[PDB]
């Protein structure tokens, strides 16, 4: 199903579905904020279950890795990462029950646990 999956909102957004409606989504985007779209209106978007990326000690994190959060709004939480970019990542953590769990941190806020 559509929750917790990727989403392009717009050219340059992407974003986690976390709520589904019966017209529309919430999405947490790259940002850290939360949006109502219509259904149509994001397009779901290719995982990359095989990126990585570095963490703020230079070692290499991939999907399904837990980190710890040490800078950022999130600083001292500890999640999963579910999507992986460059610069940013999408972490759950069944603790948060904020938005299903889902929360947005840079990369370099990050540090393998």
């Amino acid at each position: 199903g559509p929750w917790g999956e990727l989403v392009q909102l717009d050219p340059q957004t992407v974003g986690v579905i976390v709520r589904l409606e019966r017209e529309t989504f919430q999405v947490l985007n790259m940002y850290g904020k939360v949006v109502t779209v219509r259904h149509q209106a994001v397009t779901r978007k290719k995982d990359n279950r095989f990126a990585v990326a570095l963490d703020s000690e230079q070692n290499n994190i991939h999907v399904k890795d837990i980190v710890k959060v040490i800078d950022g709004p999130h600083s001292g939480r500890e999640g999963e990462i579910r999507h992986l970019f460059r610069s940013f990542a999408f972490l759950h953590c069944k603790k948060l029950v904020e938005n299903g769990g889902m929360f947005v941190c840079k990369t370099r806020h990050l540090v393998l646990a």
